[PDB]
DNA sequence: TTTTTT
């Protein structure tokens, strides 16, 4: 009697626009949910799911003013909202979803039915995720001399797998790892390995987040840090000089609730989603405002204990008794890292620890040693 | 002379479109009053009231530019506004509302009298809100080991309850609440107990609004507890080290009143409706600007003694004199919270709290003999 | 011909449509002028008159687009501005005008000369609006517990009632009473049953009128008192402390003219019409920026001296000295006040000291005694 | 070979449409030039002279659709542009011109020739506009009060009515004025009387013209006072003490000078055509930024010395040396003046004074003093 | 098959629009080229242009709605850019364009050739270009009263003149002049006489784009001075003060380069053509934020030292160490010359000083001393 | 920063 309307019908029923909390629509398109408020992309659904309906019906979508009728009569029919990113043991990449209890990784309508609004940004090789390559005993390598397999640095080395491994979770973690170490000790080598691995869903921000007040008018790095998945706080002064400013001990109780209180610029919405897996990247022992207990309930500690020098200060540094192990340098292992190297060898290793440490439950615990 | 004049009178005579003292349409779709500043939702309304109208009417609303010609001679007709969320003791869901003075669901016509336009945000569940599940064991159980029946416990627990039960009734309650004891003790436990029972009507507010004036400029902290039924504060840093404000005392008389004054970014409403409950969840007793008698009838207090040590610093808490009982620590109890697995029976204990508190009238009492500079001036 | 446009010119003469020196176009709907600056409701009231044309010409205002039609010949006729709000001694409802003179209520177009746009927001019955009933006797029980009709408090009763009665003149006045007492004396009781009593010509500003410039940016909360008859400024804070800012006299100078300097956000319009009489409820004694005797020409204090106590503090409250009286506090009071039981008393009460106060002239008076 | 563009044509022959340098559309209906940006009048025009056309083109101007045709082809029809506001010495009302130097009152197209975009907003009356009559006489009286005759009070009394006199000129002044006295002394009730006389000419703005940066983002206070005759200011602070502004000496010199820049919201126009006396009441001295002869060539001051005191306080206030007359307060005085009773006799005083200091030229001097 | 667009392709031959780099759309109606982002100038030109086409098509364009589809083929037909006001010897007026370097004025299709897009404002009038004119007479008078031709000022008279008639040639210049004087010198009777002499040509800003950051949001305060050749940014503040601004020497900087970066409110043109001759008359020694050898390299200083009194302050003025000479004051000059009454014999003399310095090459020399 | 823009 009225089509145009079963069109609209039709289209309702196979779930490809969503209403959201925030009020505003979401479409699945080209296998991943995108947002309606920047482009208009309701419309050029229909022209993609045109294919999937009745002769008769398909022809009238090759034509505007038509097409804007469809989409009138589809918004006039989404009337209670749903929410999102609701299961934390999925890592949504740019082309599926991939499953960290099983391994599997589903495309199409299969990652359809976890409305994951984030991504790494990346699409995602299954002929690159496999275990033996001449790439994943480079990297096996590369990690072995940071953390030796040694049984003097056997905890250690448990504490660091746990950490990288529940960077993949996205739920919310009570603590904040510390990742100590002199310098040239391969820190930054991790960070980078792990940014090269994870892609968008990682957060490198400053110092101002654990010395600063959190809701004193806006906070622009509150409202970045939502729905991420890590974040590295490298670039941390020396606190055993005069006058520098402490770790505000309020901030480190702040940053491990479900719900951190602050608001962008320009902006009345104050919540977001905590996420995250904080790791502060320090060079000298950290000191706090003040010590209580419910500071070392929320604090463990990772040494690094493993230095790499050029053949110039070699010698210097073989008799300092900050290291365990001294190693020589290599140039282009930081070209290789930035080029995508060990990126999908990094991913398996990960799901590898993650389904080894966190697959009963997902927890992390303190270490106020 | 017009049928989609008709049609729209028709609409008009059943009472689903109404206009409100703030400037908005609000409508009644899926048994709840909804409303979208940005944009109207009136022909949402249009397009679902459609069945109820007879054949030939109806099926005119199939068509998105006739939708809007309705719409428009719905807008020409309303003319006077109407007062909206007048009765206290009423908790409305996403379907229906519940009576608080007897516990009955209502729905259909029978719950939009009541014209409440806030929400938990959820459905109501019939074969859950009951009192003999498993559920309600365990969280008895949770319940009794954070405050528990002793009789040296008997007045806390009491307050305890109150003040829980506080936060189903729509009303300004004049007294603040403040949630003092050590660590690991339930105060987060307590909060998102409350938080996944009552759903959407509950707000976590940033510390800001007790140190800082509530005038300059926007504060969106303010302007975001507008008909909400419960704020939680949380993490009030020491007020002795360095940095440290202190609680003004004015800005606590200030939200007691019904009308809290105070504007959101880019706009120019600048009042506010106050039916929150509002608690401090502390760790150090708060210390204030200046103490006088207006400031000791504001205020409330509530202990946490029972910690919840795992069994390798058990001793070390049996050695604080901060502890009554070293309970052990359940680790997968936080898991059972956020899946909303105790919803309907904390529902189900608040309103038998309700039932026994505050029936007669609702209303909140002090407590000044529990802060020591108030117990200096007392 | 163009009936559309006869439609036009028929509703203009019956002067239902008028232009104001802002900019508005006020109409006259449901016994009330109103209007709407972002959306301008004139097809409102083609709508609602068609009632009163002719057969032929209300068959044709059913359709959405004629309404436009007819609006664009009613914007097009309009050229010259009227002024409104000249009449201080009227009361504007929701269904009429009540004339404070003699206490008349009136309807229709006799409720029309008289270019009201502010109003109650509430419709006015005649049957509540009686001298005796119980509420009445309730409402006086009350009035005479918070300002008893002692003989010491005599002078102060009677700035108490000179004060409320000019709550409802609509003139500028040149004074800012401050409600000063100590705790639990009955101050917001008193500005909850004004509140109720007035209705939306009551709003409720932040205490930066007082101690802030009104001239740096956007201020609504000085922008919001336009036309508003009552103006309240709850809960003062202390000024011995340190870190607190002191009441600038330039602003209490500012605010007793007839015209206010302050602009609302994304608004190019400043001017304000000051109709308001502004009270402070404080709990301590004010302290100034700076006191000379324009200060003081414009300053008056209402005392409050009566303690209502729970039965348990009774007795540390007789040996203050801040009080004067003590009585048992009523659980069951504020929420009859919310529910509007003595709206209409309390009006009555206001009216009759109107016309016993303000009637020949209405002016208020400082009492430069009370301030320390 | 269109009926709609001939009836553009003869409206625009008509020359009752201009176009200004500003960019404005001003149109002459009902004896006045009128514009409004935020609201367009072409229409207006167009749908008001269809009475002198013929017959068979007045009645195709009752469609609102066929109004906005005419106007777009007026609106094309434009391309040159004219000044306007260019005689000083003519005062424009709503219903027609008063020429300041003879007396004479122009309507139609005498006051057609004079393109004065302003207007006080109200009909100008001739059987009010007299010289003898009741409301004469007793502002005489109030003006003689104010500022009494005698012979230590002629020089100040002359100021008072030159400042008054010019306000009625309509070109640049190069001095600012400030009324001092102390209290209850009569500032407010000259402000409301040449306010009731001048209408729509004046303007009161705040004191962010005196102590404030006026180029920064959308200043209405000052794009306000745009070909206004009359600026007034009111309560300043007392300066001599502390967490008070001073005022701004450079303000004082972009104040006097034929062009202000400033703009208000949604608008790009940055310059506005000084044409204003501006007035400065006080209760103290002004206390200015910096001295120097730039500024005290442009400052002129008027002293009020009667003081109008309830007859309870009379009797302290002959005891005050900053008064030289203790008159008694009307009560009723206010409200009379509020009401326009007034208007056209101080109108008349006001032109008297004109034709006696501001014919030859019209300048204002100051007094460094 | 479509005479819409045979009529629009006709217009496109008589080279009557052009499409500028940053967008803008110029014609050419009444013998000048004009841009205007406001105004609707294409549909002007059509409608002014119907007459130079076949009788078939003239009639078509009398309607508004047609015009409207003409213009939109228009804006589709225009691909390729064209550079603009190249030729910086000419001066473009309104009825034609004044060769300085010759002496000739081109009109009509002879002054098409120079694609000038600014103009002065008024038309062009030979008879009043003459050499000899009592005008001239009081012209050269009063310029000699304000700077004399003394031995000592004759360095300072070349500066005066260069700068001055440096805002003839349209093109980059690379200082920024200041009338340095004290009060009552002259600096503002010679604002106003290059003002009444070169007309639009001439810009009036505010002080913010000397101490304030011109990179943030909609600047209609920078956007104005585009293509102008003149603008003035009178009476700077005393920097020697309880908290002030200083000249922020690298908007210095930026206001020597000839693609200085603003932008108006509702429109995306960022880049304007620096072709201004900056001038600020101060009072005091500006005071920048940091000095370099640099900032010297581009500014220019000139002085003021004859003083305008009135008799009775002449005696204190001839004791001041600032002056040289106290001239007798006249008080219907400035009515004179805001009557455009000295605008062609100043043009003139504009003329013939730059037809003696910038003749070889335009450069703008700095005053260091 | 916000507000203005937009
Ligand atoms: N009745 C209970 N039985 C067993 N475990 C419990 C019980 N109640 C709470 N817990 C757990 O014990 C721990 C107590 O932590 P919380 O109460 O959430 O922290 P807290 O009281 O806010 O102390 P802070 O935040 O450090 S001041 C949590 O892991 C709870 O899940
Ligand atoms: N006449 C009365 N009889 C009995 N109770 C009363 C009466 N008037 C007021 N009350 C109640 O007594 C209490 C007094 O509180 P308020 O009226 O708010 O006094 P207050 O001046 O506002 O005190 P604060 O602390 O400064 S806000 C309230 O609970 C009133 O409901
Ligand atoms: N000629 C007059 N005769 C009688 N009363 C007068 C006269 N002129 C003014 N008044 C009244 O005297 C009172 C004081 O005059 P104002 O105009 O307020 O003086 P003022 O300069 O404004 O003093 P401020 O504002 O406190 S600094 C007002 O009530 C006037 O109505
Ligand atoms: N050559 C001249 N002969 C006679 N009068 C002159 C001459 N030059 C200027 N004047 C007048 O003398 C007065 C001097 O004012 P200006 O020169 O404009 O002020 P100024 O030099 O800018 O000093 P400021 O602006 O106060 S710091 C004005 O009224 C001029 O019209
Ligand atoms: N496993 C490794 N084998 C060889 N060279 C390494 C290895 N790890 C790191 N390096 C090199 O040693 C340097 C370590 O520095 P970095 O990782 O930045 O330590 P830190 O972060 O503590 O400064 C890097 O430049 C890297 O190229
Ligand atoms: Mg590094
Ligand atoms: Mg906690
Ligand atoms: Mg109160
Ligand atoms: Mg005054
Ligand atoms: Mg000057």
């Amino acid at each position: 009697g009225n089509k145009l309307f079963n069109i609209a019908q039709r289209i309702l029923d196979t779930n490809s626009v969503l209403l959201t909390e925030r009020g505003d629509h979401i479409v699945w398109i080209n296998n991943s949910w995108k947002f309606n408020s920047e482009e208009p992309l309701i419309t050029k659904l229909i022209l993609s799911i045109r294919h999937q309906l009745p002769k008769e019906y398909s022809s009238e979508l090759l034509c505007p003013r038509k097409r804007k009728t469809v989409e009138a009569n589809i918004r006039d029919m989404l009337v209670d909202s749903v929410e999102t990113d609701t299961y934390p043991d999925k890592l949504p990449f740019k082309n599926g979803v991939l499953d960290l209890v099983d391994g599997m990784f589903y495309s199409g309508d299969d990652a359809k039915k976890y409305t994951c609004t984030v991504s790494t940004g990346f699409k995602f090789d299954d002929t690159k995720f496999v275990e033996d390559s001449p790439e994943m005993e480079e990297l096996m390598n590369i990690i072995n001399d940071i953390q030796p397999l040694t049984d003097e640095n056997k905890k250690n080395r448990e504490l660091y797998e746990k950490t990288l491994s529940s960077c993949l979770c996205g739920a919310t973690k009570g603590c904040l790892t510390f990742f100590f170490g002199e310098t040239a000790t391969g820190k930054s080598t991790t960070k980078r390995l792990l940014k090269s691995a994870i892609g968008d869903l990682f957060v490198e921000t400053g110092q101002t987040i654990l010395t600063d007040v959190l809701d004193k008018g806006p906070n622009p790095f509150i409202a970045n840090m939502h729905l991420k998945r890590s974040v590295f706080c490298s670039e941390l002064p020396d606190f055993a000089c005069s006058g520098s400013k402490k770790i505000r001990s309020d901030n480190i109780k702040k940053l491990t609730e479900p719900c951190v209180i602050g608001r962008p610029c320009f902006s009345n919405k104050i919540n977001n989603r905590n996420h995250a897996t904080i790791i502060i990247d320090t060079n000298y022992k950290p000191v706090f405002d003040r010590i209580d207990n419910a500071l070392m309930r929320r604090i463990a500690v990772v040494r690094f204990r493993t230095h790499f020098s050029q053949p110039s200060g070699r010698e210097a540094a073989e008799n300092n008794d900050a290291y365990d192990k001294v190693k020589l340098l290599d140039e282009g292992l930081d070209g290789k890292i930035q080029n995508n190297r060990y990126r999908f060898a990094f991913l398996y290793l990960l799901v590898k620890w993650y389904k080894k440490y966190h697959i009963p439950i997902m927890k992390l615990y303190p270490t106020p040693e």
